[PDB]
């Protein structure tokens, strides 16, 4: 009703656990958005909770987060929308698999732009729990946002598999971030198999295992950060914070 008046669709974005994120454009603002539209039991513990990590990530402020913009709920079917910003440019996913790896420069920024994005999160006492590159956009000026939490999911630090820690701290992120960065470093992984054995090697008990073609003279500081991030024991993993410091990092 008020979703149907207000907005024109445009595009399916996604279909995640029980949703659909799709573009739309708003008829008086003329601004293009993507809403999340969640069927939803209300009066269940599912529905109280995510009424509850909408009230917690609705704020949060940062230019490295998807902006917040609208939450509402829609009538024996009930309905949560949720209206964030449209990022022009798309998923991180598909930069990672149209050779980001080739541009040194870039891939270091963007790297520097999560890491900007979850120490603001880690400072607020939040976790992600779900960070991965479907789940980091590009706005049309190149900048990371970073969202998809997860609304069934606690982000309240003090209460697919493939960037899941052994392991609930500040930490769990950032393990996941070190297959992100290996993922941003590496040439697209065009087959399954290939993806899910050499990202299973990384995060090998037994200290992280690079493929034959990363041991190299060019991707020295690269392997460094992400040893350091993928760390079996999470008290051995930098903060964002303390890596953004670290002059394993290039200038900014
Ligand atoms: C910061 O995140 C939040 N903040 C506050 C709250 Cl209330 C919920 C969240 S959320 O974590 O549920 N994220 C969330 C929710 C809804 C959405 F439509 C999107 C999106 C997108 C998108 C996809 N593709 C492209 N191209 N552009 C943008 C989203 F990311």
């Amino acid at each position: 009703s008020r979703y149907f008046i207000e907005f024109e669709e445009l595009q399916l974005l996604g279909k995640g656990a029980f949703g659909a994120v799709i573009k739309v454009q708003n008829k008086l603002d003329g601004c293009c958005y993507a809403v999340k539209r969640i069927p939803i039991n209300p009066a269940s513990r599912q529905f109280r909770r995510i009424k509850g990590e909408v009230t917690l990530l609705s704020r949060l402020h940062h230019e490295n987060i998807v902006r917040y913009y609208n939450a509402w709920i829609e009538n024996a079917v009930h309905y949560l929308y949720i209206q964030m910003e449209y990022c022009e440019a798309s998923t991180l996913r598909d930069t990672i698999d149209q050779g980001l790896y080739r541009d040194t420069v870039r891939l270091w920024r963007l790297f520097r732009e999560i890491l900007d994005g979850l120490a603001y999160i880690h400072e607020k006492g939040m976790i992600h729990r779900n960070l991965k590159p479907v789940n980091i956009f590009l706005d049309s000026d190149d900048h990371v946002k970073i969202g998809d939490f997860g609304l069934a999911t606690d982000h309240l630090a003090f209460s697919e598999a493939l960037y899941v820690s052994p392991e609930y701290n500040q930490k769990v992120d950032l393990f996941s971030l070190g297959i992100i960065f290996f993922e941003m470093s590496y040439h697209p992984m065009v087959t399954a198999s290939e993806r899910i054995f050499v990202l299973n090697q990384l995060r090998d008990p037994t200290s992280p295992k690079f493929p034959e073609d990363f041991d190299d003279g060019e991707h020295a500081k690269q392997k460094s950060v992400i040893s350091w991030l993928l760390n079996h024991d999470p008290a051995k993993r930098p903060t964002a914070t303390e890596l953004l410091k670290s002059e394993l990092l290039p200038p900014p």
